[PDB]
Formats: C-alpha cells, sequence, structure tokens
C-alpha cells in the first residue's frame, strides 16, 4: 500500500463557509440542509436560516467548495439562490511566542 501520511500542514488556517442569498421566506432550513446535503452525506455541519439569507458550515473546505459550485446558479422554490465563501471577521490571537 501507499505510505499514507507524509506529516505536514499545508493550511494552518482552514476555514469553510457558504453564504446563501435570495432565499424564499417560505423555504425552511430542512430544504437548505437537504439541498446542500444532496452533495455529500453528513457533510453540512450546520444551517442557519435568516430573513432572506443563511449560512452553511462544513467539515472540510473540499466539500464546502463542491457544494458551493454544484449549487452556484440554482433555482430553489422558484428563486435564483447564490452560494459563496463567507469571510468572517477575526484577528490573529495573541499568545506566548515561545511555547
Amino acid at each position: 500500500g501507499s505510505s499514507g501520511s507524509s506529516g505536514d500542514e499545508d493550511t494552518m488556517s482552514s476555514v469553510k463557509i457558504l453564504y446563501v442569498r435570495n432565499l424564499m421566506l417560505s423555504t425552511s432550513e430542512e430544504m437548505i440542509e437537504k439541498e446542500f446535503n444532496n452533495i455529500k452525506p453528513g457533510a453540512v455541519e450546520r444551517v442557519k436560516k435568516i430573513r432572506d439569507y443563511a449560512f452553511v458550515h462544513f467539515s472540510n473546505r473540499e466539500d464546502a467548495v463542491e457544494a458551493m459550485k454544484a449549487l452556484n446558479g440554482k433555482v430553489l422554490d422558484g428563486s435564483p439562490i447564490e452560494v459563496t465563501l463567507a469571510k468572517p471577521v477575526d484577528k490573529d490571537s495573541s499568545g506566548p511566542s515561545s511555547g
């Protein structure tokens, strides 16, 4: 078999988020979870519905990316829904340099 693991860190800051806009008030979370889940089973971390928007989290960026495009350009409940990578605000945490 193949080695398996090389042992290293490509991306220290791995963030996966999918923001949705133009969501029909009639549409429910289940619809958002199922639609996004259709891509991968047990992939959607959580689904937060909002007035006319919502956010979808994932376990790995890879999955989030797939579900992003796959849906990117879809019409749910008769409405053009969009999916992009949300950019959450944050600041480099301060800690002990030598630890």
